């Protein structure tokens, strides 16, 4: 409703988008106390995921008379009992499901999807043809081109392009690789209020963001047994953290369905954003996350030699 | 479909849009052989339309067995036999549907359309509104962003903009009134190959271009008896012409699924379009678009006067 749009947008620079208590449906979410080894929160959809690692799950009221050794990897409750350091993601696989846990104050958050094995020469490839095209670039504006190119390529995404922000955070898109029929973005401007300064900051904690379908439902978070805290989880350091249905709109809008950016940083400073939008809903592996990661990380170091 | 679409683009400067012989759903369309008063080709939804005028037709096999007669209104047959000039459209309505027809070549064309009976005087508000307002505009700017603001108001359409010509047939968008959560499109360049000639032609032929649903299949003219002569109908003074394609999924590609577009002229040279697009599906009646179009017509005069 264009009313409750308007109540959004007087909010909006303020939306706390770090604790939606909600996630994105192409995962389940559980997070877990530390010192209780407890489960105190659940994602609403936890029953159709974690039913592939204990069968005994079957609506998300069983959950909490469950018993997290078997829902979680042995594996990976010994890696997050003995990791000390704050939001590093532990990546541990079974056969059916995919887990990423961290360590958050006094919680243990995991994230879970699901996973299909896939056995291929096909990522190393890829990896050495991406090292040496961005190599070969001695020029800024070559450097960035080769850049768009590539990701497209790896990511096979409708549209990529890259933001460059100004000293003042507004955004210039300044290359732009896109297929036929599409209305050019090259040389657009838009306004430093577009994107957040908290939006920025989540590019700091997660380098990568992902919406794979504009139209799912947020799933909300439910309380399991009673936190000793009751202040709402941050869910920044991983991926299935809900979006803002204020940009959720945005995308519509512009005939985007599903989404991936990318923070390209120069030191500690964000120095632009490589952001990716598809017509159709679309799904990408945590693998190619990882190569569409690696590959602009070593775009920036290139690009810093090169200015 | 990405070979067949790069098929298309090949010949798309050379696609013939004025012989389609095809029709967006949103009417339906007899083409009669002026002389011997036979139906040679009819919309393939025809059924769905004219079994209203005579509840004996069902499908389109009975139109092959129908005389006009049975079809149309009388006085809208005799005042197509009775007009001397060509491609000048009667308008005619009955309680149920709404009848254009006109003269051309070898034939009476009529498209026809659903019509609901809406008496109120919110036409005449809109009406004397727009003059008022843009008889206060004293400068060229105030002018177009008057304009586009009033258009939106009028159509209801999610983004409005005006595009100018410049000497060799590329565009700028130099004002726009579009709602919250889209992106800016304001002073957006595209290449004069974006609207080839005989699109801009048709605005000569008829001021206002309409797609009401870019998602709706085009429906093609069936033949139904043999006409005299085999060449294809020019369509171009109607609005139920079918889309390109290619146009249709570039509406997609950019997130509209409704557009309108209306032709501005200095005497007869076209100086610009107003453009309207719609994030969903859109209806515009025949009095919306006599009430667009005046609009159009309006602001123009008072350009030419202003500059
Ligand atoms: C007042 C709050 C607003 C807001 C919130 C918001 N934006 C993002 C992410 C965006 N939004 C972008 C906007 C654009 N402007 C343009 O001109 C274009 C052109 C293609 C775009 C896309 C933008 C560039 C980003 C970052 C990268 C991206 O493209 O996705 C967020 C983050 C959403 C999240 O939770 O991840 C929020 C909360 N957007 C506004 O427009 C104003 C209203
Ligand atoms: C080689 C032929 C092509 C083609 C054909 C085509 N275009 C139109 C109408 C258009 N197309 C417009 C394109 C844009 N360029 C931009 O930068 C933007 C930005 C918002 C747009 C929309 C355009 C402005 C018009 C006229 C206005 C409108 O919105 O309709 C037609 C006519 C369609 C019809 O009614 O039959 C045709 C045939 N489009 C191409 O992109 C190239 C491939
Ligand atoms: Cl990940
Ligand atoms: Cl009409």
């Amino acid at each position: 409703g264009s009313d409750d749009i308007s109540k959004l947008i007087a909010a909006c620079d303020q939306e706390p988008i770090h604790i939606p208590n909600a996630i994105q449906p192409f995962g389940a979410m559980l997070i877990v106390e530390k010192d209780t080894q407890q489960i105190v929160y659940a994602s609403a959809n936890s029953a159709e995921y974690f039913s592939v690692a204990d069968n005994t799950i079957h609506e998300l009221s069983d959950i909490k008379q469950a018993n997290i050794n078997s829902l979680l990897p042995e594996h990976l409750i010994s890696g997050l009992a003995s990791a000390i350091r704050e939001n590093e993601p532990i990546w541990v696989e079974t056969d059916r499901l995919s887990f990423l846990g961290w360590r958050h104050e006094n919680y243990y958050i995991i994230e879970v999807e699901r996973y299909h094995v896939q056995t291929s020469n096909w990522f190393e490839i890829q990896f050495q043809r991406a090292f040496q095209k961005l190599r070969n670039c001695k020029t800024h504006n070559d450097l960035i081109n080769t850049l768009t190119r590539l990701i497209q390529e790896i990511s096979g995404y409708d549209r990529v392009m890259i933001y460059q922000f100004d000293p003042e955070w507004n955004g210039r898109v300044i290359a732009e690789s896109v297929r036929q029929l599409f209305t050019s973005m090259l040389n657009h401007h838009f306004p430093a209020s577009d994107i957040p300064a908290q939006a920025r900051a989540m590019y700091s904690i997660n380098p990568i963001r992902i919406i794979p379908d504009v139209n799912a439902e947020p799933q909300p978070l439910h309380m399991i047994h009673k936190p000793q805290n009751t202040e709402a989880v941050n869910l920044s350091s991983g991926v299935l953290r809900a979006v803002s249905p204020l940009h959720m709109q945005y995308l519509r809008n512009f005939g985007v369905s599903a989404s991936t950016s990318i923070g390209i940083f120069n030191e500690d400073e964000l120095w632009g954003i490589v952001a990716c939008h598809h017509t159709k809903p679309r799904a990408i592996g945590r693998r190619i996350r990882r190569l569409l990661v690696r590959t602009v990380e070593f775009a920036a170091e290139r690009l810093w030699l090169i200015h």
